[PDB]
This record gives structure tokens, sequence and C-alpha cells, in this order.
């Protein structure tokens, strides 16, 4: 599973507040708290209920306030975390990244119309460290964007964040890398 290892080194690496190479749930939530604050501009009760969001996610990948793990510990929190949040989100119930993802969707949708704009996705986009053009920001809008809408809903965004944190790469190559001529 490379590309969900990277993606989660990237993430363990952008948390990681002090750079050591370990990290606390202090870190996490410490740096999870101040982008939706500072770059997102939640209000307080919006900061507060992503807060406690963010701790109870975090928390089930094994991580804890005063305690510093390490990547092979880390890694197979993630693991068991995703393994079972698959099965409830298989069997339709409720997630502990559901529960994140709505805390934060309501900081990230700013004007407050139950969708999210591209402005808005680009916003977000550059909360979480990216870097890209607006093109490369546009595609990966209209992949988040599955009936075409226009707008990002929070079922939308749900399988957005699952893709990202849990889903394991593909068994199998599709001809052409997945590339169309
Ligand atoms: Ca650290
Ligand atoms: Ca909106
Ligand atoms: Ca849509």
């Amino acid at each position: 599973n490379p590309k969900w290892i990277g993606r989660h080194k990237h993430m363990f690496n952008f948390l990681d507040v002090n750079h050591n190479g370990r990290i606390s749930l202090d870190e996490m939530v410490y740096k999870a708290s101040d982008i939706v604050i500072n770059n997102l501009g939640a209000t307080p009760e919006q900061a507060k209920r992503h807060k406690d969001a963010v701790e109870a996610f975090f928390g089930g990948a094994g991580m804890k306030y005063g305690v510093e793990t390490e990547w092979p510990e880390y890694i197979e929190g993630w693991k068991r975390l995703a393994s079972e949040e698959l099965k409830r989100y298989s069997k339709n119930q409720i997630t502990l990244i559901r529960l994140w993802g709505d805390a934060l969707f309501d900081i990230i949708d700013k004007d407050q119309n139950g969708a999210i704009s591209l402005d808005e996705w680009k916003a977000y986009t550059k909360s979480a460290g990216i870097i890209q053009s607006s093109e490369d920001c546009e595609e990966t809008f209209r992949v988040c964007d599955i009936d075409e809408s226009g707008q990002l809903d929070v079922d939308e965004m749900t399988r957005q964040h699952l893709g990202f944190w849990y889903t394991m790469d593909p068994a199998c190559e599709k001809l052409y890398g997945g590339a169309v001529p």
C-alpha cells in the first residue's frame, strides 16, 4: 500500500509540529485547531466542535495526550482504525471520521449554503498545506464532485475523507495506469 502509506507519512510530517519524527495527540490536535482557527476562520463554537471531533478521530488511531508515538505504532494504529471504521461505513453506520468531517464541513462552508464551492475548496486545500496550480485544484474538485453538480455536498466530502485516511491501494492495476487514450 505505498500510496496510503505515503499520504500518511506526509500527514505525520505535517502534524509533527517539532519535526522530531515522533508524534503526540497534543501535536496533532494543536496543529489541526491552529489551522481551522487561523487559516479557515472558525468561530469559537466551530473550533470547539472541531476540536472535540478531531480529538476523537485521532484518538481512535491510538494517539494520546502526553505520549509520543513513533511511526511503526502510529501507522499500525491507523490501519486498525481504518479497518474498524470501514466496517461501520459498510453497514451504513456513523463513524469517527464522519463526525470529524461534519465539524470540518461547517467551517469550510463559509457561505453557510450547505455545499462547498470551488473557492471554498481552494481555501480548504491550501489549509492542508497543499501548494498546486488552479488546474490541479480544479481536477481534485471534479474528482470529489461525483454528481458534477458544481459544489460538494456532505456525502461527497465524507467519501473524500474516507478515500484519503482509510482506503487502501487498489488490488489490481488498470491498463495504462488508468489513463484513457
Ligand atoms: Ca513531534
Ligand atoms: Ca458554501
Ligand atoms: Ca456535487
